[PDB]
């Protein structure tokens, strides 16, 4: 009853945790190990600020919307436990700014105290004339990945460092079910033209007076290409860069100036704030999340493969709904045994 | 044309700054010096978290309400300058919790995005069933007193350390107009039975995930005697102690337990947070602020005295409206010269 999960990001770790707590009981003996090329603090998850917020128009797959809601409710039911600081979970309020009047989002009632910005609040941001204010959650990837690792290590889950070159290679090794949580690199295991890197560059600035998140939006520049400021526990994330098809895991100077001159137009207080770090990541951009069960009859035996990747810029927002759905698929393989 | 301001708190410093910028011009040669027993970080102002919020029912003096509004507008017009971090000025959102439904405050439209808490937000605080959410400002006393000191030193304002024993003593020294900004100690210069110490004890805790202020209210325990959590730039202020008539400038253990067991019932995450410090202060409690002009014909000449003290637990909230009003009184003495 052995199962291998490939990848140690928010997807691989929550999926591995979900499957356990759903199939661990005496009658069902379960063996699980995780294979990953990179672990915390070197994953994409470690680069993500952790703000809960879906993509903000009607999703192409209505499933996703419920998975986002499932994640929020799960996280909000945790936000006030003394252990919440170990997963880097806290409550944050903030602004979402626009140039034109857009309809209220689907997640309007998922979030806390959602409302439309007043003219006086809008007068604090002089390039934007419409907007929202609401209370969400930040789930810092660094702390959450440590929490999941701890949680998995005490429940008997072994961890291994290796770069998998094919599913057939891990199938001949022993594993019954393979859980594919490779993120942006899934293509190297099974070609996927739909999956593309959504290059992001961030700036980690020391600004503790910064108490709210500010997200800006314009259909002109596109998604994730507009200034954003996201306070964390130890620093403030300064972003607003999205380059599709870009595989450069190198910090670019032109992007630094774009983020800096954009965030300082929002919060001019940021001009006299020290920079602790700059980092780069690739959002696993896919039109839809691939959360489908696939029988790999092309290789060792009739091996089952659970695909779970392509969560773009909302991996931390959606992860739990996915992890539950993946566990549901694992149960379908189990009931269809013999 | 020499004038002495007694006290270096938020009152003494803003008053001294206001008078200058209102009477500094070539035609009006002005000499001003400040006398104080204690300077930053040893004043009451240094103990105050700096949250802008008036006392929250209809004030006995409707003047005060406009002075509070004058302070907010002045501070909000500054909040987005790159210099705002030097006066410890930033924008903060938060909760005001209640056991019963109370009417909305006077300052409801003075603050940003004021609204009444939703049932789901109220379900995060299980001892309180009504409440408000709004966006205010924090003006940290430590940084603001440094900013004022800097501002005054470059405009030619001399500072002196001395404990004044009487107004007649400073009148024989030379000073034409005396500005009395002694706070809780005003009684030692001119007896005031109305002025009393409103003992406060605070706890400075390291909790950066704490992004909102939480103020609790009950008519049972009284004003300032209910748990409060106020995030600052470098730490989080944990309070909820008010002892009228208490002159003990010593941290009490029983009060520590009261604050700790109260703040942890609100935010249980605070249980595993380090304590950087504990401090004590005395709110200059008076039924009304004494901002009256008084001719001291009892002593050297017909010396004029500007009284400006008794700002209780809202000194940082009101200071600017007071400083402007005091400057207005200084102008009345000037026009009534000869
Ligand atoms: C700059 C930036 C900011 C972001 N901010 C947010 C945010 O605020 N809110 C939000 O909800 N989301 C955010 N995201 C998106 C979020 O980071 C992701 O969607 C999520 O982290 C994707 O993680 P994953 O777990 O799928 O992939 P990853 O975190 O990259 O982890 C993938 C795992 O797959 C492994 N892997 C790949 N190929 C192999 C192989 N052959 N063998 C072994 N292991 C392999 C890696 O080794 C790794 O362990 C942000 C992303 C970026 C880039
Ligand atoms: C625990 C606590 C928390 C608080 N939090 C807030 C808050 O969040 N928001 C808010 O708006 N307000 C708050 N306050 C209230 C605020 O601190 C005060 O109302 C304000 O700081 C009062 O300052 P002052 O300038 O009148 O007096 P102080 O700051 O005490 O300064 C008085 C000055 O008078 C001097 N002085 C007195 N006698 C003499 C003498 N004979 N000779 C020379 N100098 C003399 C002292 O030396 C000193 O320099 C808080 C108070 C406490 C105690
Ligand atoms: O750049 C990103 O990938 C990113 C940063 C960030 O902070 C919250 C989210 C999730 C969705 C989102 C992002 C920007 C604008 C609207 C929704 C998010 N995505
Ligand atoms: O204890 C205090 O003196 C105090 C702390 C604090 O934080 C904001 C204010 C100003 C008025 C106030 C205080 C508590 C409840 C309602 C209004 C304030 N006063």
């Amino acid at each position: 009853m052995r199962v291998v999960v490939i990848g140690a990001g928010v997807i691989g770790l929550s999926t591995a945790l979900c499957i356990h707590e759903r199939y661990h009981s005496v009658l069902q003996p379960l063996d699980i190990k995780v294979y990953a090329d990179r672990f915390t603090p070197l994953t994409t998850t470690d680069v993500a600020a952790g703000l809960w917020q879906p993509y903000l128009s009607d999703p192409n797959n209505p499933q996703e919307a419920d998975w986002s809601q499932q994640t929020f409710d799960y996280l909000l039911s945790h936000v006030h436990s003394p252990n919440a600081e170990n997963l880097g979970l806290f409550l944050i309020s903030g602004y979402n700014l626009f140039h034109e009047a857009i309809p209220d989002p689907s997640w309007k009632d998922t979030v806390l105290g959602f409302r439309k910005l007043t003219p006086r609040e809008l007068d604090m941001f002089p390039d934007y004339g419409y907007g929202w204010f609401h209370t969400s959650l930040i789930l810092e990837g660094k702390n959450y990945l440590q929490w999941l690792t701890e949680r998995l290590t005490e429940r008997g889950v072994k961890f291994f460092q290796r770069k998998v070159e094919s599913f057939e290679e891990v199938a001949r090794e022993g594993a019954d079910v393979i859980v594919n949580c490779t993120g942006v690199w899934a293509g190297a295991l099974q070609r996927d033209p739909l999956l593309q890197p959504g290059r992001g560059q961030i700036m980690k600035v020391d600004a503790p007076w910064m108490k709210h998140f500010i997200l800006t939006h314009d259909p002109e520049r596109g998604i994730y290409n507009s200034p954003y400021i996201i306070p964390g526990t130890q620093t403030v994330t300064l972003g607003g860069i999205f380059q599709l098809g870009n595989w450069s895991e190198l910090n670019n100077i032109q992007d630094h100036n774009t983020i800096w001159e954009g965030c300082c137009r929002l919060e001019p207080t940021l001009k006299n704030a020290r920079i602790i770090g700059e980092r780069t990541g690739f959002r696993p951009v896919r039109p839809q999340i691939r959360l489908e069960r696939e029988q790999l009859r092309t290789g060792p035996s009739n091996t089952e493969v659970i695909h779970n990747y392509g969560h773009g810029g909302y991996g931390l927002t959606i992860h739990w709904g996915c992890a539950l759905e993946a566990a549901k698929l694992f149960g379908r393989i189990l009931e269809e045994k013999k």
